[PDB]
């Protein structure tokens, strides 16, 4: 019993951070195969198109990457995949995992592996928000970190950082190199749209609360409202749409509570909390998902 | 920017979970130089006295340890240290880091390495309650799950998991073999006291969104109480209110003196908001947070 948001174990991913400098700039990159992964901002802050000249001008012994282990690794060749740079070098990784490149999407959550000079410091789990930010804990240094989790042995990656948006907000790419939100690896203003929380996740919480509680709740309403009903309301009110998952499907099953109950408690638990607490807490938690929630019964 | 619940790195600690098994009991232990920790109940529920004539009804050739690697270890011999079991291996592990034996005060947080069959599966923070308990998330066969960090190169061992009592609270031992709290590795009722609110840990939580606020408004919060209350003056009302008493460390010297914040204004602010905390936020939340460290705050500013 008890429900945690969990990370994912971190040796596999250690053995593929390296630390990547170029004059003065430092940063880490994500080493697989005879590949390192890293943002092209290690070379500057250039904007546009003046990324594709500055990469024919830049010298590849001036590239110094260096391992956990200590070893200096060689850059032999290098190119650009959106706002990634790609540098191939002269010896593989002989310990890359499996791994897929995937893109997040709103509400998957995932772990970020928070590294400096090479040296992944610590962990913890992230949401990734409707408008394409992540609210994560990052300083100088921090960029090429990578968001990551372990399916059946396999390694997926989501993320590697580029930058922080005011409001502690934090962004960047997926390893090949498409910015998540549409942002760009400038220091300017730029955008970013209202985050939506995320009402799957919600409902996944609302039911570890209820089976928390098994041991119905005051705060659970009585009502229901459609799945259209409460789509519609959500579209106006800051939420993400609900959508059915065999996660929610069970875990409605295993609380006997139907799922159209936690829908109406959102709406007017949003329009007026009262006093009623929700796992100690009077503001909704949305970055814990359903899949999560199962995992932990 | 940003402020996070940080877990530890976990190769070092995934290089020393092994599974221990013995007549049907699966669970996990530590391998350190020739040397396994693990929760004495893998040899069966007892209570008291019993638990020595079991180590000596035990054999070492009914053990069955194998590592993350499929590698079948050998016992050579057993003893009990409190409630952990000591199984001597024959040969050492080669992979052992630099470690220490660390007893976890309340509101001290580390890392759990949540594992099954011998193999980590997750990690995430833990704070040690006042009552000798730590809120986690725990299966059958996650005991010999371990709490850890990594300082200076050097892991902290603070904990391993034995058991689950009502409310999902979950306590274990120190690697010296004695129990958090004063619990017993019995499936038999336990009085398990008031879990109070870390009061250290909610001045960090306060400093972290202080911070946040001076990053984002250029200002004082709204929140902040502007009248000082004393420690003593505050630790007595942490006594009639659920709370633990506040005592300064390196760490919040450090906050109060970057944000140029009194802590006694946070103290006061605690009192208040506790009272009665009205519709202002901090950090998105109408509740305290306290398994976040000053510590860890510290260490997020840079
Ligand atoms: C990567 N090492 C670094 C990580 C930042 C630094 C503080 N917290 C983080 O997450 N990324 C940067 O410094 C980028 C680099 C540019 C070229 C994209 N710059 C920023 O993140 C910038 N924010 S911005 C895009 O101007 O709004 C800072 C440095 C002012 C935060
Ligand atoms: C160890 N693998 C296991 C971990 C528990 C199981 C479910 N969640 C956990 O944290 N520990 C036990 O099964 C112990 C064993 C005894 C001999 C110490 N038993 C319990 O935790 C028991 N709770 S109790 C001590 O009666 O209050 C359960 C199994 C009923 C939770």
């Amino acid at each position: 019993s008890g429900f945690k948001k969990l990370v994912s174990p971190s040796s596999a991913v250690e053995k593929c951070i390296v630390s990547v400098s170029y004059r003065g700039n430092n940063l880490n990159g994500l080493w697989l195969g005879d590949t390192i992964y890293c943002p092209r901002h290690v070379l500057g802050k250039f904007s546009g198109d003046q990324w594709n000249d500055v990469l024919n001008l830049a010298n590849n012994h001036e590239f110094e990457v260096t391992t956990q282990h200590g070893v200096t690794l060689n850059v032999v060749s290098r190119r650009l995949k959106g706002a990634v740079l790609i540098l191939q070098t002269a010896v593989a990784n002989a310990e890359t995992p499996k791994y897929k490149f995937i893109k997040a999407n709103c509400g998957d959550s995932f772990t970020i592996a928070c590294a400096y000079g090479g040296t992944v410091v610590g962990l913890y789990p992230v949401t990734m928000r409707s408008n394409g930010t992540i609210r994560a804990s990052f300083l100088a240094g921090a960029c090429g970190s990578v968001g990551f989790n372990i399916e059946k042995g396999v390694v997926n990656f989501f993320y590697m950082h580029h930058l922080e948006l005011p409001n502690a907000l934090h962004t960047g790419t997926d390893l090949m190199g498409e910015f998540y939100g549409g942002y760009v690896d400038e220091e300017v203003a730029q955008r970013v749209p209202p985050d939506n929380l995320v009402t799957n996740n919600i409902v996944a919480w609302l039911y570890a609360a209820i089976i928390s509680v098994k041991e119905l709740p005051k705060w659970l309403e009585s009502t229901t409202v459609s799945v259209d009903d409460y789509n519609k309301w959500a579209g106006d009110n800051g939420f993400t749409p609900f959508s059915t998952s065999t996660a929610i499907t069970k875990l409605s099953a295993i609380t006997g509570v139907d799922v159209c109950k936690l829908l109406r408690t959102i709406m007017v638990k949003n329009s007026q909390w009262g006093g009623d607490p929700i796992l100690g807490q009077y503001n909704f938690e949305d970055e814990l998902t359903p899949e999560s929630v199962f995992n932990q019964i």
